[PDB]
């Protein structure tokens, strides 16, 4: 059976981990509890292809920006996950591509852009800005919702099939 | 900061995943969702020490047996779970801790015996038989619900304070 190793990041709050729980376990957690780093493996079918996810949920504090080396180092892909009412979080997605590209000492490396919370009314960011920042890094974008589950499974799914169109 | 390395250990159906999920997320899990291999790492206060836990949440399902041999060598403490409502899993009970002192090479392996589902009116293992059981082990038992959160809390603590005796 074919692994893939799936690393989520983003800001403090973006909500990788409602929307890592959202895909796995069908539902959305409200309450605010900061990651130091969770793991799941998860058996999917995609295009047919019985495969393993093996998903990382990082921390977007700052106090442990060490730890990222290792995780960068061994993820295949990258679920880069923004909010959409939070502008720092999307300027913070450069960072994050940055160090990836240099850990990984490429280019070309299998990422998404996800620019989450697209449920709420208080945007600050522009779905069309989100779309040319993906353009720039020639990579997909998908608003997701770890609420509605709207663009979730897509965007996972998304990253698999980046990974599998690299290699 | 000092890291526990906890994993738990048990029958396919005992509530793993659910004990796991309700210490952390302070959520109870009704779906049952075959854990291949998830971990959670856990900032908590316990006895004034403010300490790491990383959990390793394992497959009951006999065929990631193979897999055991790593995961044992490494933990450093192991909560062996079996359901009040289930006479094999209690049974199984002594294969867990026969492999587990078989890999540590050591009968003062820190262990914590588990009696899930207490909130069940459907008992078949009586408390008696489980206590008789951890004396012969010479290990805490401590009977649980993951639905209630009753005994969670105690279980994962009194595994971290056995780590500490032992060091
Ligand atoms: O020595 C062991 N440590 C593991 C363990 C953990 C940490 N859990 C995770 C597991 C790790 C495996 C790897 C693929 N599963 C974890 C996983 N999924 C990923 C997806 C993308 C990128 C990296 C990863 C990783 C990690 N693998 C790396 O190389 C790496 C680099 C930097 C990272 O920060 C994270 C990772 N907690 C425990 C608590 C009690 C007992 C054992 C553990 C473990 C498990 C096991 O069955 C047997 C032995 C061990
Ligand atoms: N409305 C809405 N709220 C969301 C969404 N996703 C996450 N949240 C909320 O945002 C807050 C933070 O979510 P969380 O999943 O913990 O984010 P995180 O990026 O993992 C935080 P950390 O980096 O510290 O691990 C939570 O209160 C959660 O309910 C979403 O898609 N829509
Ligand atoms: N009433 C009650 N049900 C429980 C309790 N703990 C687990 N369950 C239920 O038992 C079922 C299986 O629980 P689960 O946590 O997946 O057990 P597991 O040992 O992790 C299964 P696997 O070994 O395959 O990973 C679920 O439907 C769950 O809700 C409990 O304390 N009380
Ligand atoms: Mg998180
Ligand atoms: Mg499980």
């Amino acid at each position: 059976m074919t692994e893939y190793k799936l690393v989520v990041v983003g800001a403090d709050g973006v909500g990788k981990s409602a929307l890592t729980i959202q895909l796995i376990q069908n539902h959305f957690v409200d309450e605010y509890d900061p990651t130091i780093e969770d793991s799941y493996r998860k058996q999917v079918v995609i295009d047919g292809e019985t495969c393993l996810l093996d998903i990382l949920d990082t921390a977007g504090q700052e106090e442990y920006s060490a730890m990222r080396d290792q995780y960068m180092r061994t993820g295949e892909g990258f679920l880069c996950v923004f909010a959409i009412n939070n502008t720092k979080s999307f300027e913070d997605i450069h960072h994050y591509r940055e160090q990836i590209k240099r850990v990984k000492d490429s280019e070309d490396v299998p990422m998404v852009l996800v620019g989450n919370k697209c449920d709420l009314p208080s945007r600050t960011v522009d779905t069309k800005q989100a779309q040319d920042l993906a353009r720039s890094y020639g990579i997909p974008f998908i608003e997701t919702s770890a609420k509605t589950r709207q663009g979730v499974d897509d965007a996972f799914y998304t990253l698999v099939r980046e990974i599998r169109k690299h290699k």
